[PDB]
């Protein structure tokens, strides 16, 4: 089958629509596909045909090309119903379980929000050009939609489509978008504070001169961090870029070097009997470390929000 | 084909069942019959003239309604068992699907928690006529042979009453089954809390000592050995972005290494200050502090989940 | 196509056959020949005219039972070898299925275990006639390329006699073929409990040492080192929720190691305290009360599962 | 249906191309199959037919058995548009979702380039002999083409096909060649600086006569370096060759077992009562192993780039 | 359709060949599956026929019911060209991916040679038997041939087929080996060294007498051992059967009891008030370790080659 003929120049505009079932660090979305266009071929006389609206089959007429751009693969299709108008217009709607495929940005996690984008694109044809629009009664979301962790902030799409030229015919796409907020609560009693109480844990290092039980107070703490760090391995990002949580991670390895260098600078000096010139760092370092770790967080939460 | 017509104005009534055949797979499969019952006239037979008590037909054939699954990974991977028409027009339609539950745990009780696994089956209604769901009670159950290991398989039950609503200007029936299940928690103190606990213990013998040396390596050596077991049982403990009742214990037990760091800090240095008589009073009274800290804020929390 | 028709009122006989080609991927696939007999008169012919001794058939041109698995993973992949016609009418279907054996281990004795895997054949019966499940014995086996390392394929057996019962108001018929496995456990001995003993031993020299800096760093580090291993075999030591052989034996351990720190602790407490001939004497009763009530213990544990 | 038949003895000319849509340590691309052949056997007067181009359905038309090479399995076909221009000139296009079997050169990592591979093939029939074109104006990338940590450099495709006899028939591959280089920065801040600060914590027992210090600050690192490394097991990669990391490593575990020797050597003089030696070692361990370590560096980095 | 009939009472042989285009501690590979057997019934005289040879479709005639035995699921059937020649030769040919289900005998890991295996299963019908045959010329392996870590030593099938009853029918089995050597040099620095490195650093406490710093040599090295053993975690047999590593990280478990063991005696005499004998065997362990390590080692080498 062949698309309609233009009653005019004019092009076909596709009515769509996206409306999410189901919803469920990565993502899948299940949800209901709307598409409406006229095709006077199939218009009809109710009185001598003796129903309202005729039901057909996918095979039965011409339906528009319509593909998704980010998603893993060839889209679970299954249609729900075809349904002509008198006049032609066909209302389409199809059920389709599709993974989305867009980067996170882990720069604020875990203080963060995103933006997952489902793209539909259709290639106009030889025949005639097709463009796409949004129904927006058509355009929605369930109240079952969950995403554990997560706040479903909105579900909308950007109506004026992207018309471009490729490969020598023009395509037109359009922009769904699901946004989403992190439920970062937890967080707190999981992974920065038990980091926290194992950094403080070593800074105890600051009212002893046991160099025994001050090598044994920062080293055995960096292999609690460490070991800590592989006990929260899933909720810290793989990121190759400049993070938050990842400056701060480094900056806590970088004060478990700090604290090495005073315990053994003290030990040092105690050895070559500069006991006041050391004990005078050692009291120093007891409003030092505390200090420059809660100004470079602050310095780093302005840097980051 | 299309679907069949009212006597009068009433909706198309589909009698549903669901009948659990296996489930398997901290996520979980279902094996089931799908079982559907509506009456077409158009089908209708007088029984004498046809001799035979009732008909086979094919999925192609009749017009089967459009019935789809709420929450399940994909498309079903359908198999028509039957398909038998009554006299008087009535359909009985058999299906065998196998599908994924995908219904979210909630483990704030967790390992002493009920969970209700959801099915949900759908109907979207025609431009032609309305179509509802109903349930039929002596096709909805489960077989004996249902396992699911550390589980206790309570029951099999559907909200009869469908939630008929709205969507996109067209009317659905949603129907909901319900497979309750509560953990078998029994091996969880052998394997989990127990060994937890015994870390704990450990690193509170330095309430005894008062060797700073042997007092770092207690406290600090122990919150080695508790993080290493926390991670030899990571699989069992909880993702939750939500506090759990276990996962306060595992918080509570990071701020109490915290709490003996600073007191073995504390008593050392008063020790060197020379002030043993205050030092070796909290060595003593941590004897009792700890132990009685623990099993009180430990049925705090017990009150305070469940 | 209908069911063929009774000569008088009873059941279709399904003459059903298992013959294992492969086994492998704690979870088992297996691969074999789903062989199913069933005498059809509307096929029947006479040889003479026909001249071939037997004629072929396409799965669509006949009807074929509706047979099922009833524990599979996913619904079998399906592929059809040869459909042959006696002169009496006599159908003999032949398949290749691969499929996923969904059975639990029980793991009460790991690594001294025997399992017995379960395939079960499930039917229908229709409107028509009732249809019944047979075993051929000559079309059930298994090839001796059938590999399951770590395992002793000790049978391949079905259980003749077919489980008949009411479901949804239509009549069922289920047959037991069971895959009976037994363990390969001699590497365990090196693997696992050899080193996991190593460092509860490495633990007891604490025995014979009275320096508690040395003795806590004796019992402590080693609870960390038996952490350790443990997340070593982390695969070899299971998950599973109930009462286990292995799983007792490791919980021992963690108590062993505990008791330990308590006598560690008592010990440089009492010398602390100046009754050391008291001290010395627990320590010393400790090198034969530690490795007896293990050994005992375990004896124990050991006449408890077996 | 069989292929066309030649004027003379001349072979089909495809013209082939690729367009990257989307991209996705292993790779996924989805993308446009564009291929174009000359089968007069369809060919048409525009005047006396009316339309400009015919559109086809892959079965009624001879379309060229176009493979891939190396790709996980058989390709997720989707035909978007066949069209017939009045001189038989076929215009194909298809969208295909493939997963790229190439290996990577972890020699030079976090510092390489790679260069993914996509090899398109044809098998020449009985009939007639078949070779591949390529369309420069149909082989591409959108924009919105992403690889999270690499830099998409260049989607080009070797324009001469290699032609080669295989089992006696002839055949004609392609190369497309995707070449990506990667996002360093992180790896610094991430895997190198925490790994360097153990190294350094560890050297701090040059400035200590403490044998049960000594121990326990070389032996507790050594433990701490180790823990790193199965923090970072995914960013450190599993060649069965030698590489510029893979080294530095090893170089890390000798590192380890050097500090060793001389903290034992240093404790047996002591003992042995040559204080004057020990002091001596110790004294130079303080230049010799920030000395060693950046030397084998900068001998390293030169004998892999 | 039936099979061909026999010209007297003689079996269809049917000339079986696989070339591996592409391969990739599990194994796949893509390949051509290529099938000719004589069906006189599509016999035709090339001089009235005009034509060299006809091109068919797979429903058109009878191929034979070719399965593997070892792979996964259902062979990606893709068929190339099916070809009859005059005198009703059959030149099937399409391409497969398909998993190697075959066991490797870690028993020699990492100094293994492996011999992957697929075999090609033919049922004789009722009609007549069928046997398989091996064409020489269409058994290989493309020299792009790549399996990382590995040597591609040959591709090769046992030409004698394994004919015997099944079920009261005959079977035809072909062996197709793919052997494959391991590429085990970069085992060295990443295995076997650093794990030689630590028990060595254990040894170290064969020249100290200071308990505190012996207990803490020795155990924190086993500490380090079992860490590293989870490092190298991935590069390590599962074996339920003996492997000569699987034996040589035993007797390294069982070294660090020993070395326990010998700590444990001398700090033991030295408290007792013998220290001519603790430091005598002290010194026999400064080579009694190092020299029962090599024997034994030497002992297993020889033991497992």
């Amino acid at each position: 089958v062949s698309p309609p003929p233009p009653i005019a120049d004019e092009p076909l505009t596709v009515n769509t629509g996206i409306y999410l079932i189901e919803s469920y660090e990565t993502f899948k979305v299940n949800a209901f596909l709307s598409l409406s266009w006229k095709d006077r071929r199939l218009a009809f006389d109710p009185v001598r045909s003796g129903v309202r609206v005729k039901t057909y089959e996918p095979e039965a007429i011409w339906i528009p090309e319509i593909r998704f751009v980010n998603v893993e693969n060839a889209r679970d299709a299954d249609v729900v119903d075809i349904s002509v108008s008198p006049d032609g217009t066909v209302q389409y709607l199809e059920r389709f379980s599709a993974r989305v495929l867009s980067p996170l940005d882990f720069r604020r996690y875990p203080f963060d929000s995103q933006t997952l984008h489902i793209y539909l694109i259709v290639r106009s044809v030889d025949t005639r050009n097709i463009v796409l629009a949004v129904d927006l009664e058509k355009v929605g979301k369930n109240d079952d939609v969950f995403l554990t962790g997560w706040d479903i902030e909105s579900f909308t799409a950007v109506v004026k489509p992207a018309n471009f030229a490729l490969e020598d015919r023009l395509e037109s796409k359009l922009d769904y978008q699901l946004r989403i907020s992190r439920q970062y609560f937890s967080y707190i009693p999981n992974i920065i504070l038990p980091m926290l109480f194992i950094l403080f844990i070593s800074w105890t290092a600051f009212w002893s001169t046991s160099y025994e039980a001050n090598v044994t107070l920062v080293v055995s703490t960096l292999i609690a961090h460490i070991a800590f760090n592989i006990l929260v391995e899933c909720n810290l990002p793989k990121t190759p870029y400049m993070t938050y949580t990842g400056a701060i991670i480094f900056m806590i390895y970088l004060f478990y070097f700090v604290a090495v260098i005073e315990v053994t600078v003290q030990h040092y000096l105690k050895v070559e009997s500069q006991p006041a010139r050391a004990a005078s760092i050692t009291r120093a370092s007891r409003i030092a470390f505390p200090v420059v770790f809660l100004l470079a967080n602050i310095i780093l939460a302005f840097l980051f929000f």
